[PDB]
């Protein structure tokens, strides 16, 4: 007798205080819907990051018998269980809107216990795993204590049917522990990828959407130095009551590698920000903007030959992929841009950043001194105004007496003295750079600069930042961060603050990247292989698509360069528009949001929890709801 | 001196247990001429001022500056970012200071209605948000430097660090900006001038 | 808007016990016609909205602006004086809050270091010193009022008061701008002008800042006035006696107008009274509307600016 419709619900992942990718974007931007669904009941679970939980997560005291309601009661005795054995954790609020209560364990705790939990993985489960790979230990290790937790969850609380919802191998070894067990929860899966996927499309060699039945798993599974991995991965597929992805595209990706037809979709939502007016998004950007003009600036002193106010600003950005990400493409399309451009004597200017993580040494003392040197011509721009100030003043107050004929100062030198201009041309000389110098292609000292993907490719395609190439190249090869000495933006904030979106992944099951984009009301190019890309392409006709700022590049059906053809068409089209035409496709675009809020998509996360509890609970759910409803798929039974 | 201040602002970021209004500031500047200079002597009288102060009990503070040119391959890092986060820091607060007087402001004009009893704010809630205080936790952030990290001796990347006559002095005598030293040691090996990214004063100002 | 909120602030020193930010600007403009442009309805109309915005409980306030060249002495004392002493509290406020800034800054700049447990301050006497609070509450003193008095209705030394159309309407309804009437009145008897010293705005912009123009005409052949008011994106309560009213009536069905901006008095097939109740009831339609509600009425009104092209 456990209750259906007044359920507990467990939600597991290694990225649930800690930003690795999209799926902590996931968890983060769901968590107002599934608070205000579940309030107490709702549980995140992870591993401890014992250096960077601080910043996330307010810490809680949960002895206190004020820090859980008496029908919640049972959540605190299991967790005074795991205590009295040793096991460490954390109990608190994720600093984040919807404050989740969250339980992260600490893995050095149970460390310990590592061998016999290897070895009862492979005796009981089939799972080989060599001790080399200490992310396969950490999974091995959250999984058991996960296990363990929700086992004396079970039977130390009879009242709600429970939910243990996973996400991705690494905390999907569980999973297979609970079946094995039986114990008294109800499990869904989520892959948001899969590592042959992965591997496959990184070696950009085949034509992976098209040749993917042909493939054997177990052979390639092995080449790749896998085996181990894709085991975890396969063993959360199959012991899950329900089995989910993010997207079509990863649902018959999972089908053909994974063994298992997903039971349905869980499309990634994001929490959409209004505004009181519409507007309001427009003059964000133009705010965020000038910030990215004031860094631009600096970069290019002593080399700046461009107009801002007829200049366009081009993004990539993701974690260092370079295949799959479409990084390689991105940087080709802006050579023949480069091309197209000069051919065709336009005036405008684009400067592309790439903000990609790679191994640095900071960033350079040349990126610092020229906002340095940029930020001093401003204070002494100001000193000379104010002075300006003064005489404009004078003048005008005295008009038309001791002299003073005009109404107004006529000749520069009534205004200017030459103090004002010795100081100003002291900052002219500052900002100067030696003969032949070009604006840098990077911001940082890399670690292995010689060897670097992005700048071999920057530097084959000559994309050096001179003064008649109309597209500008900066690498800036970490994550935006407020806190950023050249930049001080937010990735938010610079998303904002940019024109287009470029994210021309090869391998996307999602790619949150354009989504967020797309809900700031910013254009953006993706490809008909990514998830976000085929979903968008399934509503909107996709001639009609690229009028609200979504451009899908055919990477299916057609040959790599005809793909580059066509992602230079794009950019050359939007760099052909008028401003009035990119304010209204901005509006255009942010309307599309209401496609992307949580409010639409967390629906499905609903319709997988239902199932979960119509597979664990057949004849209770019968009971409660009137017919023996159909459970072969999440929309069969909804 | 306040654009002094500035400077030193940023080279103690993180390490700043000083008060600027009790801190003196001393200097040695020419031509890199170790013995002929004092440079030695001026090294090593610091050293023994320093441990003359804390024996005293002093609650003074010198700062001591050596301003002559050896070879370098220009500011380092450290000097320019500890500079731009101070920078930062500034603009932050300016844009919290903004608000603060907004609703000082409505306090001022509305008082006595609308159930205010008092001329002025008394609880700092009324004046400082949650917003506001979350971007200056961020720039003080910034600001912190790692685990039993100093305020550093030089500004500069040496050309020769390990062989230089006043670097291998200041280590000798172990003045390497230690909380507990009232005196602070920082070697600027290059001349003063007002284009100067990190302390943008000519010799003579300074 | 900010501009106009600036001198109201000023206008009502020592009486400000109400939201700007839930406040509602009306005008009406032109020649002096007090029949033919509608002043008298006008009046007539915010005293009675006035009852019904009190008796309803809302928090609202509406303070509607008369722009009417009337002869007279030009600013009066009282009005500059506001107008300055409002300035004398913002430039101490601005010392103020830059010493508050140097001691958060020390706080921010020294945590964790001599004694600094909490990364922020946390009192705010470590902020705010009494040679603060001493210019601040100076300030304040110079923005009391004396006992019982009430802001003005009129900016201007008037040259024949005693016999001024508009004042005596205003007297006759009783429209005060007490504390406790909803709707405010402020007669400015001189076309406006961004050289003003006390609501330094010409009349373009003055339009762009309100949220409601209101122009009851009775003859009228075209209506300039309400005209430019829809090109500035802001709506405007017109009658069908009126050329752009009836204009607008031929080319809008009149329920479908009032969501354009556009909304149209009966002064042609109604008694007067019917006609005041009318125009009542626009007024109070439009000051339950929501910020959002506002904000897309007044795009719909831009919108519809095209037709007058
Ligand atoms: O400077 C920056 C730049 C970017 N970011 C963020 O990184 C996130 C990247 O997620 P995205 O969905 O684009 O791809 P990713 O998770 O890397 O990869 C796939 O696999 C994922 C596996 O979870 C799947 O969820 C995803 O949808 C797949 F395509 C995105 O939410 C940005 O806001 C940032 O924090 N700072
Ligand atoms: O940053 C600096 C420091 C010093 N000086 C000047 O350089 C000279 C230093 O003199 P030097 O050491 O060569 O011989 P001194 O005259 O000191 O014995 C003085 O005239 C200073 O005005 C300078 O131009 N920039
Ligand atoms: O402060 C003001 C108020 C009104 N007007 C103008 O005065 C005209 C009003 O016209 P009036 O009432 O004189 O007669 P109408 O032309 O409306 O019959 C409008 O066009 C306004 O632009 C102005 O310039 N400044
Ligand atoms: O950055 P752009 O695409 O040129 O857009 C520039 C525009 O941004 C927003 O719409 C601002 O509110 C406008 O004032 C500005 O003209």
């Amino acid at each position: 007798s456990r209750d259906l419709q007044n359920h507990l619900l467990f939600e597991t992942a290694t990225e649930v205080a800690n930003r690795v990718g999209g799926i902590y974007s996931v968890l983060k931007s769901k968590a107002p819907i599934t608070v205000a669904q579940y309030k107490d009941h709702y549980h995140l679970i992870g591993p401890l990051n014992k250096a960077t939980y601080q910043n996330e997560v307010d810490i809680l005291d949960w002895k206190k018998p004020e820090a859980f309601s008496d029908e919640m009661r049972p959540v605190q005795h299991a967790l005074q269980t795991m205590e009295s054995r040793g096991v460490h954790f954390v109990y608190g609020r994720w600093l984040i809107e919807g404050a989740p209560k969250v339980i992260l364990f600490d893995l050095d705790s149970v460390r310990g216990y590592s061998n016999e939990w290897k070895g009862d993985l492979w005796s009981l489960v089939g799972i080989p795993s060599p001790e080399n790979d200490f992310e396969t230990n950490d999974a091995i290790l959250l999984g058991y204590t996960v296990a363990w937790f929700l086992g004396e969850v079970a039977h130390l609380d009879s009242q709600h049917a429970i939910v243990a919802h996973f996400h991705q191998w690494l905390a999907g070894v569980a999973l297979p522990l609970c079946r094995k067990r039986r114990i008294d929860v109800v499990t869904i899966f989520t892959t948001h990828a899969t590592l042959l996927g992965r591997y496959l499309c990184a070696s950009g060699s085949f034509d992976f959407y098209n040749c993917l039945e042909s493939v054997d798993v177990d052979h390639e599974a092995g080449r790749f130095g896998i085996y181990h991995r894709y085991c975890i991965e396969r063993a959360a597929a199959h012991s899950a009551d329900v089995f989910t992805t993010v997207s079509q595209i990863t649902a018959f990706e999972a089908e053909h590698l994974l063994k298992r037809k997903p039971d349905g979709i869980l499309p990634n939502g994001l929490n959409v920000i209004k505004f009181q007016a519409f507007h309001e998004f427009q003059n964000l950007h133009a705010l965020k903007k000038e910030k990215i003009n004031d860094f631009v600036r600096g970069h290019f002193h002593g080399c700046f030959d461009f107009d801002l106010d007829n200049t366009l600003y081009f993004f990539i950005a993701g974690r260092y992929e370079y295949k799959n990400k479409g990084a390689d493409m991105f940087i080709e399309a802006l050579a023949r841009l480069n091309y197209r451009l000069k051919v065709s004597g336009s005036k405008k200017t684009v400067v592309a950043f790439i903000v990609m993580p790679a191994k640095n040494n900071s960033f350079t003392v040349e990126a610092l001194k020229g906002q340095a040197e940029v930020r001093a011509l401003e204070n002494t721009v100001h000193e000379v105004t104010t002075s300006i100030g003064k005489r404009i003043f004078d003048h005008a107050i005295r008009y038309p007496h001791n002299g003073l004929t005009t109404e107004l100062p006529t000749d520069l030198g009534e205004l200017l003295k030459s103090s004002d201009k010795v100081m100003l041309k002291r900052r002219i000389l500052a900002l100067r750079r030696p003969e032949g110098q070009l604006p840098p292609i990077v911001t940082h000292n890399m670690v292995d600069d010689a060897n670097d993907l992005i700048l071999n490719k920057i530097r084959q395609v000559q994309l050096f930042n001179s003064p008649s190439d109309r597209v500008k190249m900066i690498f800036h090869p970490e994550f935006l961060n407020a806190n950023n000495p050249i930049l001080g933006l937010d990735y938010d904030e610079f998303v904002r603050g940019c024109h287009l979106g470029v994210f021309p992944s090869y391998y996307e099951p999602w790619g949150y990247t354009p989504a967020e984009c797309t809900v700031m009301g910013v254009p953006s190019i993706t490809t008909n292989v990514s998830g976000f890309g085929s979903y968008m392409e399934d509503l909107i006709e996709t001639n009609q698509a690229k009028d609200y700022g979504i451009y899908i590049v055919d990477r299916r059906f057609k040959a790599p360069d005809e793909s580059v053809e066509q992602l230079v068409d794009y950019m050359e089209e939007f760099v052909k528009k008028t401003r009035r035409q990119r304010i209204n496709q901005r509006n255009r675009t942010e309307r599309l949001s209401d496609l992307l809020d949580w409010k639409r998509m967390g629906l499905e996360y609903v319709k997988a929890r239902q199932l979960a509890l119509r597979r664990g609970y057949p004849d209770q759910f019968r009971e409660l709801v009137g017919e023996e409803l159909n459970d072969s798929n999440m929309d069969a039974l909804a």
